[PDB]
DNA sequence: CCGACGTCGCATCAGC
DNA sequence: GCTGATGCGA
DNA sequence: GTCGG
């Protein structure tokens, strides 16, 4: 891409801020300006263009300099040599050991794939699972396959009930050709704003996907959220898919577009709208918009009947979803 | 200068 | 058990 | 780390 060595750069900044310095807000900072930067349709030359951009400041403009100048940022040299660094940032690649846990799994000298491997049992199950598909976990999926989970997830949903509506989001619905895993909200007329009429709706449809082996393990499971593993069948003689990361969220029916734009994302996308939506007096999540009154405290639920009537409200020019891979 | 930075589900733990 | 952080994830 | 009041 125009300016894949500075977004590379910054997205590594990114993950030392969040993986090491336990810098949350550092690492936004970080991903906005990567982000702003990636859509930038000019070959950057020089910092002081890049601080035109919003998100990118005084500090990251003169890294982009160095690194225009090198080819590199003595700041991540240094980085990538520190060992404490250096194993914080493998071991939070698992699924599940975040910044917390990766250091104190280095404190307890087990800093490899294989001191994990040698001390399942120091793991929680999220973990676990986690450990079990490291390497699966980091492949992509073509589009092409993301189409065939998504014929078996939609089919397996209506032969549980066909009054369920399986939507597949993510990067899939921004029309991308590769995902890295894949994101199903889910909808039932039983399950309103106003009232539950019937339990269980997301365990049913999880136990159908794991009774036909679509979904082969569990990292967490609630009422309206499961987060787990899935995997497409090979056919005789062919070496197996890797397995793939499913998330799955029930949404309220009447709520489904505030909950398709969440799960739409980009998750930068979505941060960036709801930052505009606090700016214009209104606060954004999967289920509402609301008004902020002067207050700061949130008011009733504003009419939604499309994606675009939200950003009607906040004073946004409505972006198809391909557009809004931030 | 400096307060705010998106918003929330599930797992886990501490305190009572 | 309940409640409220905290961690980790979407 | 950046921004806006
Ligand atoms: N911090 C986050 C993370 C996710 N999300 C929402 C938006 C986003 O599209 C996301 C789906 O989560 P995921 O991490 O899978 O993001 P994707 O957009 O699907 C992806 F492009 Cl990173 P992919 O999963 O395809 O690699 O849920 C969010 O709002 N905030
Ligand atoms: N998962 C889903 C997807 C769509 N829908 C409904 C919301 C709209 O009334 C209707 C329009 O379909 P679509 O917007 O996906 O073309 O589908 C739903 O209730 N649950
Ligand atoms: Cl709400
Ligand atoms: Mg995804
Ligand atoms: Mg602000
Ligand atoms: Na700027
Ligand atoms: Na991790
Ligand atoms: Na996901």
């Amino acid at each position: 891409t125009l300016n894949g060595g500075i977004t590379d750069m910054l997205t590594e900044l990114a993950n030392f801020e969040k993986n090491v310095s336990q810098a949350i807000h550092k690492y936004n900072a970080y991903r906005k300006a990567a982000s702003v930067i990636a859509k930038y349709p000019h070959k950057i030359k020089s910092g002081a263009e890049a601080k035109k951009l919003p998100g990118v400041g005084t500090k990251i403009l003169e890294k982009i300099d160095e690194f225009l100048a090198t080819g590199k940022l003595r700041k991540l040299e240094k980085i990538r040599q520190d060992d404490t660094s250096s194993s914080i940032n493998f071991l939070t690649r698992v699924s599940g050991i975040g910044p917390s846990a990766a250091r104190k799994f280095v404190d307890e000298g087990i800093k490899t794939l294989e001191d994990l491997r040698k001390n399942e049992d120091k793991l929680n199950h999220h973990q676990r699972i986690g450990l079990k598909y490291f390497g699966d976990f980091e492949k992509r999926i073509p589009r092409e396959e993301m189409l065939q989970m998504q014929d078996i997830v939609l089919n397996e949903v209506k032969k549980v009930d066909s009054e369920y509506i399986a939507t597949v989001c993510g990067s899939f619905r921004r029309g991308a050709e590769s995902s890295g895993d894949m994101d199903v909200l889910l909808t039932h007329p039983s399950f309103t704003s106003e009232s539950t009429k019937q339990p269980k709706l997301l365990h049913q449809v999880v136990e159908q996907l794991q009774k036909v082996h679509f979904i082969t393990d569990t990292l967490s499971k609630g009422e309206t959220k499961f987060m787990g593993v899935c995997q497409l069948p090979s056919k005789n003689d062919e070496k197996e898919y890797p397995h793939r990361r499913i998330d799955i969220r029930l949404i309220p029916k009447d709520q489904y577009y505030c909950g398709v734009l969440y799960f739409t994302g980009s998750d930068i996308f979505n941060k960036n709208m709801r930052a505009h939506a606090l700016e214009k007096g209104f606060t954004i999540n999967e289920y509402t918009i609301r008004p902020l009154g002067v207050t700061g405290v949130a008011g009733e639920p504003l009419p939604v009947d499309s994606e675009k009537d939200i950003f009607d409200y906040i004073q946004w020019k409505y972006r198809e979803p391909k557009d809004r891979s931030e």
